[PDB]
This record gives structure tokens, C-alpha cells and sequence, in this order.
């Protein structure tokens, strides 16, 4: 056979499937949202093949590997070792980037290391080396009275274990040396691993600059010369670095030593920006709270750390308290008087002001303010105040911005002047890093260079260049161009995450694996999805096989092969509905998938669209953050928007860091950043804001459907409140696995463990004492109509929802998530198992729990996310719904039903990245499939 199979897999709701599927194909499984896809595509096929493999690795890893839950089939065979790439992860580090994902960074050093050539940052002449002599010349010519002491750094951090060198060191007695950090007494030194690297300088001398001092400043920096091996590093009192290797020929200091390869990552000390060291970022309170018109009135506000009602009366009244006295009241707009400004910002005149409070009874006839509470110190004050999330709450008043001293660049400036000639600018790394697309890189890289990588380099790093350019290539392929390498990792979408993992693994030239695929169509275009078809299909073509979980029409088209995973959610799915070719699974009548792929079904575009109101309509004003082009943008308020775009285009800058962010500050009150703008038109046609992210419910298995929605405390109470439970005297706490009586001491009711996993990925493992309870015995002898409380947190939500039927209390939370398509879902499901778009999907049926009063605003961030067809039209029903309301729905889509079903759509572009954050097109679908120069336009044409 050269054929995948699978007999009897039942890892979740899954029946005991059985698949025969055809290796070496592109493999596209299919179905409803909670058809059992996933468990079968990756917590059984992929978690196997992968699982397998690693077993031979060592013997030992082996046994790490036992103390995993193995999934539940019964036997699987033609399974080649698997490869996840699903869009998972977001990793918040600030430091990792495009570059360093991708390790073309890593490259990217040696290539600058060991080709192209160092200048120094000022005279910049061609950096030459340097004679001990002219290194004593330079630290004799130094500040008299200056103390410093010689420190000779024998070990550059460097791994090894030296006892022999601690002796040799002893040998002629030293007593002070400095290892990793701490000082030990050479007499007593400490013992190292020799596998660890390490960092081992002695104190040569500590001194100082006196005239006539010349022979112990000449008799301590020679030693230091030579015995760290031409470095000193001179650390004052009142560091400086000097190399035998590296000098400014005029005798400009030089703060680093070697040229080596690490000098470059801003990861390691030595290149990084001593300033944010290679972090490129500091945090720095913006003078942008405010608003400019409004002022200092409790209905008319100015300063906004300074709006409230104690708070609020409490400093206006200082104000204008030195408002007279320096003669701009509380009745100017912040824009107005330039002396007035920068006092309430700075410290100003710091002249004390009156200040009158009615005392404890009311007896009043007291007091000043030693101090205009200097508002910038007001800010470092209570950051320091209170330890809180109001920390962060603060915080909010500031704003990432690049580093003066590193320029953003997160490196060392020595760094930043070595230089890559080739054709316009020998870029620094950082300028080849911070070019604008990838193609950019690409061009200096791959060709102004090779053609002047010169005959020595072209030697010895000629290689290296090839494997660059290589890299930059697939990551083309895959349609990244528009990004930079400098580019944040943790900022970058799942998709374009993803999309990134498939460059690495396509290029990786590996054969004879099994991908498995999630949704790779996500956050992507229409336009780039055939190209990504392609990129797939030679993936498959190189000699490998493909798994991908899917509901995009044209991915499907495309398949080999097709699962299509049993009909209904949960208790009603798992089950093999199809699994052959395309033709084949459109004669099945009872695929849903078949019926809208055949056409049986579909979902209609509206005859009659939205009206949309000019007089009413919510408008940013000059956006100018990251690519945006200081664009002024109308949403139409009381009406479906989708905002849409190719990937890159702004999309999300927009709705999210400005759009949203003034919003939940507007209408929420969250003292939360929005990106850089002019400002957000009328606005007070709006009651609040609702941001149904995609983000994770909760990171621990205590947060709970039951818990997110607080159904269960009202569950808790009904149990609480039950024959058997009095009888043994249980409060409504004892049911809550979050509280020290009543839920199982091992698991502490989380019911499984997060059992580390070391080259693999961590895992949780159901609690063995428990078997995944939360609960120790004796608190599930209690019953509920004849369920404990595992049982009914067990249930199906849509299970649930006619089990509680009776209590309309608890009913109405439980509707709310059946109606939101969440039937399936286990009640007390542990929220790291939910998919984002289940995530979102739940705190979308928390509001759908309030009374919708006709002026909120709802933000889906792709909402389509890991639907079938029908899915999105239960959804979209879910969202007119809303809208009928008169609510205000805007959504970033890609999804061709939703979005010729907006009543409008904002196109952003034309290209991702530098290309694009302008709007190529807005107005009704038909509009924008009218303008030409639109992407979503020609495809939206063809329906409409
Ligand atoms: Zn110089
Ligand atoms: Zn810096
Ligand atoms: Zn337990």
C-alpha cells in the first residue's frame, strides 16, 4: 500500500473511525465546525506520526515520551513522520523577529562577520588594529583623578571549565576574580560546568589617573593586554573598552572588541544597543492624552489622567489654581496658550498653590500644595504608588517608541558601521534588515552584491550568501515580499506566521513527510489564495503528503482527495461522511460540504441591501500608524462594513490599534494606546464597544464555558441548594473547583496537569487521582436530577441547554451559546482547547447575554475564522440579527459571503506593507466590484 490508514481512531467524539487514505496526495479533510476535523487530523494523524518518530530518536527520549496520553485509534499505518503547521502561536518576546524566526538573521551575521567591512561611527576611517603602546597612550592621556579599574576579560564568555586556569591565575596571585556575574576570591574559586559558556574577567589593578601613576597605569594595562588577550576594559568609578584588533585610527574609543559573528545579534550583549539593549524600544509618555478642544470642565475634559469626580474636581480646581497666576483659567482649549501647556506637563513655575478642602465634618479653613502635582511625575508617582494592573493602567499614557541612541536599530552603533558594498549604500545589517519588503532584502542581497562579493569573500562566504538569498526566495514564494526581516515575530498574524513555518518546511527539502495543515487559507487574501494553492501543491509534489483541514471553496476544488468529517456538532459528528475524490463527494447528499459545493445550497446576496446614513457615520481622521498613510476613513454606522484588503494592507491597523483602541477609550473607559492618529469623528452616536477578539478565553484550564459565561455560579447555587447537599452541609462553593473545599487536591480542579514536555511540546494529562473530575469523592456523591457536577460539566453545551430548560436563570446564557453555533462545546471544556475562533465565538454569546440597546458597536476581527459554509451563514444570521437592532457591525474579512453580504466595504491597500494603507476602494460591494483597480473588487465581481 502506499496508502494511509486508519482503523478504530476515537479520540474525541470521534466513532471509531476508520480512513484509507491515498499517500502522496493533497489530503483536504472537511465538514462543520466541530465535525471531529482536528481530533482526527491532528490530535490522532499528525500527534502519531510525529509521536512515532521521536520515539527512535534516543531510547531516552522514548521514556519521556511514555508519560504521554498516546490517541486513542486502534492501528494506523503508511504514516510518515508528521510536521504540524497550524497558527497556534503568537510569542509576545519583544526581541525575536522575522530575521531570527527565520535564522536568515543568523546568516545574515556571519555574511556581515566575514565579508564587507567595519569603519568607526564618527571619523569612520577604515577601522585598523591597535598597538598596546597606543592603547597606554590612550588611557594615559585620560581625566586626572579619574579612578578606574584595569579588568582583563581572559574569557569572553566562552564555555569551558577552568580549575587549571584559576591555579595559573593563583599562580601569581590575584584574589579578586569576577565569574558570571559574581567575584570570587581566586584563593577560592568556583567550580564550572564545562558545558556552559562563561565569563571569567580578573581585576588587574583598580588606580587612578595621577600624573606620576604612569608606571603602574603603563604596569597594569600591558598585563591586562596580555592576559585577556589584548583586551582591557577599564571599569570607572567617577566602562570603557580598548582592543588590540579594533581602532578608530584618530583614537576614537571603540565599545566593542572582535568583529565575530555574534557582534551583530542584538540578542547578545555585545552588539546589542547598550541603551534598550537590542530590546530597539523604549517605553515614553506621549503628550498625546487629550483631545485639544475639550477643557478641564468634569463635562468638558483635558488632561486625561485627570478625569473624574474627586480626582476630576480635585485638579481643575489647581489648574486654574495657578491659572490666574500665570493667566490661562480653565476655560482655553489645550491648544492655546503655549506657557500654560508645558506646565501642567513639565514642572513649570512650582510655585505652591491654594488649595481649599472642606475638612472631615465640614470645618474646612485649611491647607496648600507644596507643589503644582507636576503632572510627568504624577505619572512616575503612582506607576511607583499603587502595584496593581493600574500599573498598566498608567502605562497607558506612554507609548512604544524606537530608541534615540540605537535609532530603533537595537544595536550597538559600532555595528550599525559595517557595511556591505554593494551598489547604492554598503547597508548597515539593520538597513538591510529594515528594508521595507522582502523583495527589497532580496535585491541587494541577490544581486547588487554577489556580483561585488569580492574574491577572498566570495571564498569564504560565498556559500553563505547563496543560503540567504535561497531563504529569502521561499519566503517570496509564499507571498511574504511585503514584509521586512526586521519585522517583530510576535507582532506578525497566525497566518503570516504560518505562512512563514511553511517557507522553512518546504524549503527544509525534506521528502517522505506527512503536513498537516490548518486553514492556511486564514487571514490571506482571495487574491493570494491560488497562489498558495500552488506553493501547497508543489509541497506535495516534492515527494510528500498533505493533510489540510479546510472549508475555502477553491482549496477544496483543488484537492486530491477529500474526508468530509461527520455531519452535525459533537455528540452529532465524528463520523466519516466522505472521504474520495471531488466529483464523487458531490453525488453525497448527505455532505453539507456537497450540498453549498454542488449548490444545493448557498448563501444569497440580500435583494435589498442597508441604506447607509451620511449624517451618522463614525470616521478616523489622518491615520498615520505603521503603513497607514495618515488615510481619513467613514464607517457607516448602524450597518454590516467589512473592512478588507490583501494581507499587509492596514486592515488591522486600523480597526484594531486605532479604530478599537479609541473606542473601548472612548466608550469603555480602558486607558489602553490606540496607534498614532489625527482623531474619531461624532463618536457620542455610540453607546459601548465590543471587541470579540480571537484571543484565548483563559491560559488555564480553570476558565471554563461555565465559569467565562458564570453560568456556574448560578449552577453551583442550584446544587448547593439540593436534598443530598444540605444533608452534608455543601455551600455553593464547595462546587467551584476554584476553591479550596470540595475540588480535588492533585489537579487543584483543574482535572488534567500541564506535564512538561522538553524538544516536544508541552501537554496537558488527565489527573490520574481524579481520572479529570476537579473533584475529590465525596463531593460528586452529591447529585443534581441524578448528575454530579462532572457529569453536568461534561455535558454539551446544546446537551446542557435542554437539561436547564426549567431554570430560565441559567437558560439564557446557554441559548445565547447554542444560537452563536457553540451547541457542541463541552460546558466546562478547558479553555485552552478552544480555537480562537470558538474563543471569540464565546465572548461573542456573553453580549448576545445583555439587552441590546440600539447604539453599540461590535468588532469582529475575522469572525469567519474556522467555519464550514454553513457555519458562516448561522453566523451571519447571528450578526443581522444584531444589526437589525440598529447596532453597528464592522468585521476585517477576506470571506467572499460576508463580505458581499456587508452593506459596506472599506478596501484597504493596494499591496501589503509599504505598498497599500490606502483605501483602494470603498462603497456597497456592487461599488467596489465596480472599481477596477480593487482585488477584492474582481472577485467580488463574479457574484455580484
Ligand atoms: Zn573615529
Ligand atoms: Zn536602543
Ligand atoms: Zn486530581
Amino acid at each position: 500500500a502506499d496508502r494511509l490508514i486508519v482503523k478504530g481512531a476515537r479520540e474525541h467524539n470521534l466513532r471509531s473511525v476508520d480512513l484509507d487514505l491515498p499517500r502522496d496526495a493533497l489530503i483536504v479533510f472537511t465538514g462543520l465546525s466541530g465535525s471531529g476535523k482536528s481530533s482526527l487530523a491532528f490530535d490522532t494523524i499528525f500527534a502519531e506520526g510525529q509521536r512515532r518518530y521521536v520515539e527512535s530518536l534516543s531510547a531516552y527520549a522514548r521514556q519521556f515520551l511514555g508519560q504521554m496520553d498516546k490517541p486513542d485509534v486502534d492501528f494506523i499505518e503508511g504514516l510518515s513522520p508528521a510536521v504540524s503547521i497550524d497558527q497556534k502561536s503568537t510569542n509576545r518576546n519583544p526581541r525575536s523577529t522575522v530575521g531570527t524566526i527565520t535564522e536568515v538573521y543568523d546568516y545574515l551575521r556571519l555574511l556581515y562577520a566575514r565579508a564587507g567591512t567595519p569603519h568607526c561611527p564618527t571619523c569612520g576611517e577604515r577601522v585598523a588594529r591597535q598597538t598596546p603602546q597606543q592603547i597606554v597612550d590612550q588611557v594615559l592621556a585620560m581625566p586626572e583623578g579619574t579612578r578606574f579599574l584595569v579588568l582583563a576579560p581572559v574569557v569572553r564568555t566562552r564555555k569551558g571549565e577552568f580549575a587549571d586556569l584559576f591555579d595559573k591565575l593563583n599562580a601569581q596571585g590575584y584574589s579578586r576574580v569576577r565569574v558570571d556575574g559574581v567575584v570570587h576570591p581566586l584563593t577560592d574559586p568556583p567550580k564550572l560546568k564545562k558545558q556552559e559558556k562563561h565569563d571569567i574577567e580578573v581585576v588587574v589593578d583598580r588606580l587612578t589617573v595621577k600624573a606620576a601613576a604612569k608606571r603602574r597605569l603603563t604596569d597594569s594595562v600591558e598585563t591586562a593586554l596580555n592576559l585577556a588577550d589584548g583586551i582591557v576594559v577599564l571599569e570607572f568609578v567617577d566602562e570603557q573598552r580598548f582592543s588590540e584588533k579594533l581602532a578608530c585610527p584618530n583614537g576614537h574609543a571603540l565599545a566593542v572588541d572582535d568583529l565575530e559573528p555574534r557582534s551583530f545579534s542584538f540578542n547578545s550583549p555585545y552588539g546589542a544597543c547598550p541603551e534598550c539593549s537590542g530590546l530597539g524600544i523604549r517605553k515614553e509618555v506621549d503628550p498625546e492624552l487629550v483631545v485639544p478642544d475639550p477643557d478641564r470642565t468634569l463635562a468638558q475634559g483635558a488632561v486625561a489622567p485627570w478625569s473624574n469626580g474627586h480626582t476630576a474636581e480635585y485638579f481643575t480646581r489647581m489648574m486654574a489654581g495657578l491659572g490666574e497666576a500665570l493667566g490661562f483659567d480653565v476655560d482655553t482649549p489645550w491648544r492655546k496658550l503655549p506657557a500654560k501647556a508645558r506646565k501642567a506637563i513639565l514642572e513649570g513655575a512650582d510655585e505652591q498653590v491654594h488649595v481649599r478642602y472642606r475638612n472631615r465634618y465640614g470645618r474646612t479653613r485649611s491647607y496648600y500644595a507644596d507643589f503644582e502635582g507636576v503632572l510627568a511625575f504624577l505619572q512616575r508617582k503612582m506607576s511607583q504608588t499603587e502595584s496593581e494592573q493600574m500599573k498598566e493602567r498608567y502605562e497607558g499614557f506612554m507609548r512604544d517608541v524606537p530608541c534615540p541612541v540605537c535609532a530603533g536599530t537595537r544595536l550597538k552603533p559600532e555595528i550599525l558601521a559595517v557595511t556591505l558594498a554593494g551598489e547604492s549604500k554598503g547597508e548597515h545589517g539593520a538597513k538591510s534588515i529594515a528594508e521595507v519588503c522582502e523583495l527589497s532584502i532580496a535585491d541587494c542581497a541577490d544581486f547588487l552584491n554577489a556580483l561585488t562579493l569580492g574574491p577572498r569573500e566570495q571564498a569564504i562566504a560565498g556559500q553563505v550568501l547563496k543560503e540567504i538569498r535561497s531563504r529569502l526566495g521561499f519566503l517570496l514564494d509564499v507571498g511574504l515580499e511585503y514584509l521586512s526581516l526586521s519585522r517583530a515575530a510576535a507582532t506578525l498574524s497566525g497566518g503570516e506566521a504560518q505562512r512563514i513555518r511553511l517557507a522553512t518546511q518546504i524549503g527544509s527539502g525534506l521528502v517522505g513527510v506527512l503536513y498537516v495543515l490548518d486553514e492556511p487559507s486564514i487571514g490571506l487574501h482571495q487574491r493570494d489564495n491560488r497562489r498558495l494553492i500552488e506553493t501547497l501543491t508543489r509541497l506535495r509534489d516534492l515527494g510528500n503528503t498533505l493533510i489540510v483541514v479546510e472549508h475555502d471553496e477553491d482549496t477544496i476544488e483543488h484537492a486530491d482527495w477529500i474526508v468530509d468529517i461527520g455531519p452535525g456538532a459533537g455528540e452529532h459528528g465524528g463520523r466519516i461522511v466522505h472521504s474520495g475524490p471531488y466529483d464523487e463527494l458531490l453525488r453525497n447528499k448527505d455532505s453539507i460540504t456537497g450540498a453549498y459545493l454542488s449548490g444545493r445550497e448557498s448563501i444569497e446576496i440580500p435583494a435589498i441591501r442597508r441604506s447607509v446614513d451620511p449624517r451618522r457615520q463614525l470616521t478616523v481622521v489622518g491615520a498615520r500608524e505603521h503603513n497607514l498613510r495618515g488615510i481619513d476613513v467613514s464607517f457607516p454606522l448602524g450597518v454590516l462594513t467589512s473592512v478588507t484588503g490583501v494581507s499587509g494592507s492596514g486592515k488591522s491597523t486600523l480597526v484594531n490599534d486605532i479604530l478599537a483602541a479609541v473606542l473601548a477609550n472612548r466608550l469603555n473607559g480602558a486607558r489602553q494606546v490606540p496607534g498614532r492618529h489625527t482623531r474619531v469623528t461624532g463618536l457620542d452616536y455610540l453607546d459601548k464597544l465590543v471587541r470579540v477578539d480571537q484571543s484565548p478565553i483563559g491560559r488555564t484550564p480553570r476558565s471554563n464555558p461555565a465559569t467565562y459565561t458564570g453560568v456556574f455560579d448560578k449552577i453551583r447555587t442550584l446544587f448547593a441548594a439540593t436534598t443530598e447537599a444540605k444533608v452534608r452541609g455543601y455551600q455553593p462553593g464547595r462546587f467551584s473547583f476554584n476553591v479550596k473545599g470540595g475540588r480535588c487536591e492533585a489537579c487543584t480542579g483543574d482535572g488534567t496537569i500541564k506535564i512538561e514536555m522538553n524538544f516536544l511540546p508541552d501537554v496537558y494529562v488527565p489527573c490520574e487521582v481524579c481520572q479529570g473530575a476537579r473533584y475529590n469523592r465525596e463531593t460528586l456523591e452529591v447529585h443534581y436530577k441524578g448528575k454530579t457536577v462532572s457529569e453536568v460539566l461534561d455535558m454539551s453545551i446544546e446537551e446542557a441547554a435542554e437539561f436547564f430548560e426549567p431554570i430560565a436563570g441559567v437558560h439564557r446564557y446557554l441559548r445565547t451559546l447554542v444560537d452563536v453555533g457553540l451547541g457542541y462545546v463541552r460546558l466546562g471544556q478547558p479553555a485552552p482547547t478552544l480555537s480562537g475562533g470558538e474563543a471569540q465565538r464565546v465572548k461573542l454569546a456573553s453580549e448576545l447575554q445583555k439587552r441590546s440597546t440600539g447604539r453599540t458597536v461590535y468588532i469582529l476581527d475575522e469572525p469567519t475564522t474556522g467555519l464550514h459554509f454553513d457555519d458562516i451563514r448561522k453566523l451571519l444570521n447571528v450578526i443581522n440579527g444584531l444589526v437589525d437592532k440598529g447596532n453597528t457591525v464592522i468585521v476585517i474579512e477576506h470571506n467572499l459571503d460576508v463580505i458581499k453580504t456587508s452593506d459596506w466595504i472599506i478596501d484597504l491597500g493596494p499591496e501589503g506593507g509599504a505598498g497599500g494603507g490606502t483605501v483602494v476602494a470603498q462603497g456597497t460591494p456592487e461599488d467596489v466590484a465596480a472599481v477596477p483597480a480593487s482585488y477584492t473588487g474582481k472577485f467580488l465581481a463574479e457574484v455580484v
